[PDB]
């Protein structure tokens, strides 16, 4: 009943090293993208928040590792891509390199977004099958026992329900039962349910310029890259976009396939994006009138059209005054924050985001079939009497209404 | 057996410091506000009424340690915020830097509100699993055969009912069978059922002014706390409100999640403080018809204008006249006292809330749409005829009139 246990760790050494656990759909399973680990995204920025939530002291992986303690909670930036973190811990085990990882005897990767049963079952049946040597519930007297030389690197737990798999709901809550390592993974809309438990705390940030110049060239054809490594070198708004892992990894999947470079306009990828943040999360979303999922999409637009004229961003509840636009905080295109505030707020994914839709939303309007849209649409344009506006605050406005659609751009280049 | 007794103590000193004891919510869980015992609320002065129910004698945490006997009942102020007092004894025996806890094998920290099956299972379930090669009833012959080398720390006792657990009823009411400490936090309302039990008594009063600039420092941003001081300094009658931890922490958590420093009037502090009341509360007013819930908020609305021009504000049974109020006692506006006096008596929480309450009722009826109650309200303002009251008495009910509402604003400075 030793032997096994070396094999075990061996097993999953080797497990974590597997083609099937290497790779992964940045843009989901809709894309048949593949990216391997060992070569794409490698060095992640954490920052390691205070008692007043704010971002202080950034950190690095293998920097973070020699301050794991207790329970530790890291959040996504704000529904974005996948928090590939904890794979990459999994591979610095099973590499051995990293000197941090080389007091643990065992790690075990597991997705909350699919478990049940219990931890036993979880354990057995989602990672190695362990051999029933030990095989007799036994196991836990190990686990207790051995000491906190063990790593569950739990990801998804924004798609994890209590009732499926109590015990390990409660694993994360009350440590105190188990005596070991565990690091959890989340989101912002289900924070609030947790935190409270949490020793240590962390935010995944935007990659440095050097990992993002790796990406485009590690997972693309070196020709299309130096086109896209001359055009970022040339641009400057686009240099400020690509530091957003959603980003970064759009504007390569629109050129590969392709035999010759495209400029791919940022209008282009705004809409690319937008399309793939609603029919993502359309899989979700069937349970939604038609009528209710475009009446919620217009209510949004026009609170973007209205805050950019109103220069906010920043929105409360009754400037949304909807309980269906739930829907939308799912979809990902308008954030809810329960951070340390006496209420929570509303931010979209980006300020250029919510540029752009309300750009989307008045190029819609000013091309209606229905005068009283374009009307307001007009009413709009017809605030753009200034030159100092118009080359300023709403040239993005503008920029996105025309690329949008060419007889917006008529009634804009009619008005100016 | 007894290497299992020195661990359990042992885990016990463990898990009083996780984040999951230390972590609360000082104004309840709806509002994601999360206070660590460790920098919070941490000198608490009590005083040990005497025979006479006199405040006498001012005491202070790990002072009163020394003088513990057998029951110990300590009061709230009167239906206020969380009475973290027991978990800081909890924390100082797991830190063991208290001398006057270091005798003490055990400590077990028990929330009353959430109990029921016995004391044994109570124990296991709401604390710390004991392992089952001691954990076989003969627990308790090891309990009562040790000694008065434990404590049971026991919190809302309001909320406990003896039907759910008559055990620990009898833990409390009948302690020469159990021959261990044990230490209630009860609040003003259901002190009546007990008192009679007690060996020793204290109340809890008011935190000294360093304390809460301690605590307005560390839960807030250093420019807004800055701001926060520099206007509490300046003031006069705000120093006095700071003194009371409901008004101390609203008024932070309401500026904590600003960009930028707002004074906050206080006529909105008092106005958030009103609107939490009566909301906290309304999930146990189900009960209530909407029209007799709000009938009853106006009758004490009312209650609280006639006492001002009465100069009231010790009110009697026949002063209410109405057995319905008991859901205002519950709510919180009015409380009951039920010390050693001939009768039980009725008093606001405060008599600046006592006033701005008189102050919300006489601006809601100048501004009704109902003549008559518009009359009644300028029926008051009517007496309002000369300068010794306009300018004293009188004064911050002008005050609240005014910042409560425009249009009663309007009526007010038609009249003066």
């Amino acid at each position: 009943s030793e032997g096994d246990l070396d094999d075990l760790a061996q097993d999953l050494k080797d497990l974590y090293h597997t083609p099937s656990f290497l790779n992964f759909y940045p843009l989901g399973e809709d894309i048949d993208i593949i990216f391997n680990l060992k070569s794409t995204f490698t060095e992640p920025v954490l920052w390691r928040k205070d008692q007043h939530h704010h971002r202080v002291e950034q950190l690095t992986l293998n920097g973070l590792l020699q301050a794991l303690q207790s329970p530790c909670i890291i959040e996504g930036e704000s529904g974005k891509g996948k928090s590939t973190l904890l794979q990459r811990i999994a591979m610095l085990w099973g590499s051995g390199k990293c000197k941090a990882l080389t007091k643990f005897k065992f790690v075990f990767f597991l997705r909350l977004s699919r478990a049940q049963g219990g931890l036993f079952e979880t354990l057995c049946d989602q990672l190695l099958d362990i051999p029933g040597t030990i095989r007799k519930q036994t196991f836990m007297a190990m686990l207790l026992k051995l000491r906190q030389r063990v790593l569950f690197l739990l990801d998804g737990y924004n798609e994890f329900k209590p009732q499926n798999c109590p015990e390990i709901e409660a694993l994360i809550k009350e440590n105190h039962r188990f005596k070991n390592m565990v690091i959890v993974t989340t989101t912002t809309e289900c924070l609030r349910h947790i935190r409270q438990f949490g020793a240590l705390t962390a935010e995944v940030g935007d990659m440095t310029e050097d990992s993002a110049q790796a990406l485009i060239r590690e997972v693309l054809i070196k020709e299309l890259a130096e086109g896209l490594l001359l055009q970022i070198q040339k641009s400057r708004c686009l240099r400020n976009l690509m530091k957003t892992p959603l980003f970064v990894v759009i504007t390569c999947a629109i050129q590969m396939g392709e035999s010759e470079f495209h400029s791919h306009t940022q209008t282009t990828l705004f809409h690319t994006f937008y399309d793939l943040l609603i029919q993502k999360n359309k899989h979700k979303h069937k349970g939604v009138a038609a009528s209710d999922f475009i009446r919620s999409l217009d209510h949004c637009g026009d609170l973007a059209l209205e805050g950019v004229f109103s220069h906010k961003f920043d929105f409360e509840l009754q400037d949304v005054s909807s309980v269906n636009e739930d829907v939308l905080l799912t979809t990902g295109l308008l954030c809810k924050y329960t951070a340390q505030r006496f209420k929570p707020k509303y931010k979209f994914f980006h300020k250029s985001f919510q540029e752009y839709t309300a750009g989307r939303r008045l190029s819609s309007l000013l091309t209606s079939h229905e005068p009283e849209e374009v009307t307001k649409g007009n009413g709009y344009l017809q605030k753009m009497v200034s030159i100092s506006d118009i080359t300023s605050t709403y040239s993005s406005l503008l920029r996105y209404t025309c690329g949008s659609s060419v007889e917006a751009t008529r009634a804009v280049m009619k008005h100016l």
